């Protein structure tokens, strides 16, 4: 049956948090191998029946965006190296290259006659030429949900599949900031086979070098029988270039680099240039480059050794690629001819590489350890921690997991149907997919990237929004609309989305107001959409123009509705206080929508001379010293002041949170007997070294622990409602929100940090939880791993991502905080979490960005708060490296990922409006969801097809038994299923046809897909 993911834990050779936990991290001089040691080999080890044989594998890496955007490359670098890649493996046919960004390829390839179309399908077909990985980019590996990395992936592999007819089962990821588990999950349920990666922690890979633990089999933290496991290759040097890659000596290896004699502007900076190869030096410098091989060969357990050869878009020239290829070619034929170096060296590809280990591990020439955990927090150098990029460019963070779902929203809902090419579907959705695919770079969604690429990263995110706003409003009405009435127009709006969270009150004022009238419209259409495969009920909300609105279902059933007020934050220059303004004439009203599983529930607003039956006002007090007035148009409860002062809020029979004078949580009550627990906020701030290393867009090098934000007399905001009360407080830099809807709480923070230069503001969660040195995180939204903050490593070592939660808890407590958004976070003494909000910083971290952080704009926050018991919960034992989250705490992470979606029908009236879709849809048990919903097929396939990926998660068992669900077959969603098949992750392989077209549910932490076809 399924595997135990919580009770066994796994026999690992190298489990990371345990290497962690031994390892002293001491940062010493290792000679010329700076951060190793001066490795020697037995000169004997090779001879004439044991050869060391050499791939030596040429590569450019080219970002998309970093320094210029994209577009900006293609035309200034990458479209010369490819053409010219083209040219020279024509003409050279030993010669070999390897490409990873299916973006720029793809860009070039269309811009191709199909004279060179086929020239380059041909030395793809011969292997000169390798695709490696085939995602559209290579991911950051930190802020990037699983789900994003999929996607790129899928848009990636499907294009190499359709244009080039190839499929890469070996990744390379040689540049994001550290390495996720998350990658060898997915790829190895992907086809692939091996993989390779670079930025490690300098301690790493001395301390796995030492014991020739650089590649080894990595499993997941979970996984006790290794299924899941994925061949890795680590490198072992500082960097992925020539310097640092031949060898261990870069003085020496930079002579082996022949772009570097003068003419194109490069130089060793070791002060030794290269010298062109010729027949009086190539025994001598043979000699060199041989010895520099058979150290790095000491590192790893075969005869056969990797050698990348490359750099920053490199191979552009047309006398580049001759320099390179013609010394090697020298080295080459002397090296291969003398029989004294037992070498064998050649160009090769990375699968070419894997293929010759694998081989030699098939003779029995060596056996490879097993590994768990991952590799963050990397640090290149000395205390230079890559923590920073966990939150710079928080808006964009942010910006990323609206679109997340919005693609997964628009892909789903117009999957139901086929439409005619007329429609533009396909169109608008590639689009929305590439934009987003394309942010999952390591210089996009880590905030990496120079001001300006960053506006284009926004700009294409911005566009692809608009794709999805309109492809899922046509697909509403027409899965709302009796279809004999149906007349769509694809370029009109039916319906508008309506999103509270994005890009927030106090971002942008997007929203449109609901204008209801009696001399104008009495009532409005609106819908929500349900992306998760099973009920749901959430509050939504709405503005509209008059506070004497009431709410009906589409069956005329009156459905409870809550007016509050719209409240708008205001740093008064005059007063030099920030404080709340609020309409008077649009108004805020809230009810519970319910929705059936991945579908659409209708609801009608109408307007009333007087307050509605089914309609309640929330009351309002200003809590501050010298209050004046705040008129609130028709609403009908008068705002209430008072002096600063303690307060406390229930909603329904939810918990009892208790505030603090400054607006801000101090304690949580769960019932009404039990204690009130502590749960404090805070805000504080780091600075900036005024000596030494300066903090940047990577690097987060803060000037000792944090400093309190000084908050003066700040004025607090309490509305008070029978469905949603809050209370906001105005602070310097943060308009701090707790929100309460009957359950856990929900956190805003309207984060401006406005000219605050060389600052990081954090906000930190205090309790009583006897958490020690152990805290939780995410990694990608997939999995929750331990962290074991260590004091022997500085502040900024103990940050990690925090791209969708963490947690703290001791026997009897837990509080867990999910997010809407990556940032970086810690625990930083037993009882506390805390999370960077945002970091301005005036000067460049010395990586090559050449910038600074000075383009911080507003942006809105979002976050879960869930203080549980779980001394009743089966939890791993104390030597397992993973957590779980608890039903609770999953659900509120997906309210937070995943929301309803709301539409507002466009025109007066919907002549032939249905009331739902989807009520015949299984609900199926909450730890597996319908990740993504994909048709495969334009409507003139005859054979239509449908992808799903389902995943389940591991949910604590905690007693509540919690059950009866329906069995979910995604294959039987459509009718006239005709075939059910489950595939590998990206739908490229068929890897089962499923007796009875039905797809089986999946086990806790497994993701499968299938694709169902259908003759009609
Ligand atoms: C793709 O490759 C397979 C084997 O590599 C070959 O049989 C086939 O003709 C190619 N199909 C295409 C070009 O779609
Ligand atoms: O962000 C950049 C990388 C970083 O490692 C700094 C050095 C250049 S690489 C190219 C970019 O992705
Ligand atoms: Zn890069």
């Amino acid at each position: 049956q399924c595997q135990d993911v919580v009770q066994d834990v796994p026999n690992v050779d190298v489990q990371m948090l345990e290497l962690y936990d031994r390892m002293s991290f001491k940062d010493i001089d290792g000679g010329v191998w700076k951060q190793g040691w001066n490795i020697k080999y037995d000169p004997l080890k090779y001879n004439a029946h044991h050869k060391l044989k050499v791939f030596v594998v040429p590569h450019s890496h080219n970002d998309p965006g970093w320094i210029q955007t994209f577009e900006e490359y293609y035309q200034h670098d990458t479209k010369h190296i490819l053409s010219n890649a083209l040219r020279h493996l024509h003409d050279n046919p030993e010669m070999k290259f390897i490409w990873a960004e299916i973006s720029y390829f793809a860009r070039f390839y269309h811009d191709l006659g199909e004279n060179k179309k086929l020239q380059m399908k041909s030395i793809v077909k011969n292997g000169q030429l390798e695709f490696v990985t085939g995602g559209w980019v290579m991911p950051d590996e930190a802020n990037s949900h699983w789900r994003n990395v999929l996607l790129q992936l899928t848009e990636g592999q499907t294009w190499l599949k359709q244009f080039m007819n190839v499929t890469p089962t070996a990744s390379w990821a040689i540049d994001p900031f550290g390495h996720s588990p998350t990658m060898p999950y997915i790829l190895q349920k992907s086809g692939f086979k091996n993989m390779l990666i670079q930025r490690t922690h300098y301690s790493v890979k001395k301390e796995l070098a030492q014991q020739r633990q650089l590649e080894f089999l990595w499993r997941q933290i979970w996984d006790n029988k290794g299924d899941t496991a994925l061949f890795t290759h680590m490198m072992p040097f500082y960097s992925y270039d020539i310097p640092h890659t031949c060898g261990p000596d870069p003085k020496v290896c930079c002579q082996f680099d022949f772009k570097r004699m003068g003419s194109f502007g490069l130089s060793c900076p070791w002060k030794v240039p290269p010298r062109t190869i010729s027949d009086q030096n190539v025994a001598a410098r043979s000699d060199l480059l041989v010895d520099q091989w058979k150290k790095k060969a000491e590192l790893y357990r075969t005869n056969v050794l990797l050698i990348p050869l490359g750099d920053d878009f490199r191979f552009k020239q047309n006398t580049e690629w001759d320099v390179q290829r013609v010394n090697y070619e020298r080295l080459f034929e002397h090296i291969n001819s003398q029989a004294h170096f037992n070498v064998q060296a050649q160009f090769g590809t990375l699968q070419e590489y894997f293929d010759a280990v694998h081989q030699a591990e098939r003779a029995g020439q060596a056996e490879f350890p097993t590994l768990s955990g991952d590799f963050f927090t990397y640090a290149d150098r000395s205390d230079n921690y890559w923590s920073g990029y966990y939150t710079s460019r928080p808006y964009h963070k942010r910006m990323d997991r609206v679109l997340m779902h919005y693609v997964r929203a628009a892909e789903m809902l117009s999957a139901w149907h086929s439409w005619d090419g007329m429609a533009r579907i396909e169109e608008r959705l590639e689009q929305a997919r590439r934009e987003l695919s394309l942010f999952q770079h390591h210089d996009g969604i880590t905030g990496t990237a120079k001001t300006h690429v960053v506006v284009d990263y926004e700009q294409r995110m911005q566009e692809a929004l608009k794709a999805c706003q309109m492809v899922m409003q046509q697909s509403v009405y027409r899965l709302l609309t009796k279809p004999s009435i149906y007349s769509p127009d694809f370029s009109f709006s039916y319906f508008t989305l309506d999103d509270s969270r994005w890009p927030g009150s106090g971002v942008e004022d997007s929203r449109t107001t609901i204008i209801l009238g009696e001399d104008i419209l009495p009532s409005k259409h609106v819908v929500m959409h349900n992306t998760l495969p099973h009920w749901r009920e959430q509050l939504v909300d709405f503005y509209v123009s008059s506070p004497f609105v009431s709410v009906t279902d589409l069956a005329n059933n009156p459905v409870e509705a809550q007016v509050s007020p719209v409240w708008s934050w205001h740093h008064d220059t005059l007063t030099k206080t920030i404080h709340p303004q609020g309409s008077t004439t649009k108004y805020r009203i809230i009810f519970k929508a319910r929705v059936p599983p991945m579908g659409l529930a209708t609801y009608v607003l109408t307007i009333s001379d007087s307050k509605p039956e089914h309609t309640s006002y929330a009351s309002n007090l200003l809590l501050r010293k010298n209050p004046t007035s705040l008129p609130l148009g028709q609403y009908p409860e008068d705002v209430k002041f008072g002096d600063p002062r303690e307060i406390s809020l229930r909603v329904g029979n939810g918990p009892t949170l208790a505030f603090s004078e400054q607006g801000l949580l101090k304690s949580i009550q769960l019932t009404q007997d039990s204690p009130h627990v502590p749960v404090h906020f805070k805000f504080l701030k780091y600075g900036v070294r005024s000596h030494g290393d300066r903090s940047g867009a990577y690097l987060f090098l803060p000037n000792g622990p944090a400093s309190p934000v000084e908050l003066g007399q700040p004025v607090v905001l309490v509305t008070k409602g029978k469905l949603e009360s809050s209370v906001s407080v105005g602070l310097p830099s943060v308009v701090h929100q707790t929100i309460m809807r009957g359950g856990a709480p929900e956190i805003r923070n309207l984060v401006d940090i406005g000219s605050l230069d060389n600052t990081e503001i954090v906000m930190r969660l205090e309790t009583h939880i006897d958490s020690g040195d152990i805290f939780y995180t995410d990694l990608n939204g997939l999995q929750f791993i331990k962290r074991r903050r260590l004091d022997k490593l500085p502040l900024q070592a103990n940050y990690y991502p925090i791209p969708s939660g963490m947690f703290i808890e001791d026997a009897n407590t837990r509080l867990t905080l999910l997010t809407g958004q990556p940032l970086g976070g810690s625990s930083l003494a037993s009882g506390e979490l805390e999370i960077m909000q945002d970091r301005r910083l005036a000067s460049d971290d010395e990586r090559g960005l050449g910038q600074g952080v000075l383009d911080n704009k507003p942006v809105l926050h979002i976050y879960r708060l869930v203080l549980e018991k779980v001394n009743n919960c089966v939890r791993p034992s104390k030597l397992h490296p993973a957590g779980y989250l608890t039903s609770a705490a999953h659900k509120a992470s997906q309210s937070l990922l995943d929301p309803l979606d709301k539409f507002i029908f466009a025109e007066n009236e919907w002549i032939g409006a249905q009331g739902q879709f989807g009520g015949d849809h299984p609900s199926a048990r909450e730890d597996l969801d319908v990740s993504v919903m994909r048709r495969l097929t334009k409507s003139s396939a005859k054979t239509q097809r449908v992808g799903y990926v389902l995943h389940r998660t591991n949910l604590m068992q905690c007693g509540t038994p919690e059950e009866h669900t329906q069995k979910l077959d995604v294959c039987h969603l459509l009718p006239n299923v005709a075939r059910c098949e489950r595939t590998t992750l990206t739908f490229l392989q068929n890897l089962e046809h499923l007796d009875g077209m039905v797809a089986p549910e999946v086990c806790p932490m497994e993701t499968a897909a299938y694709v169902s076809s259908h003759s009609s």
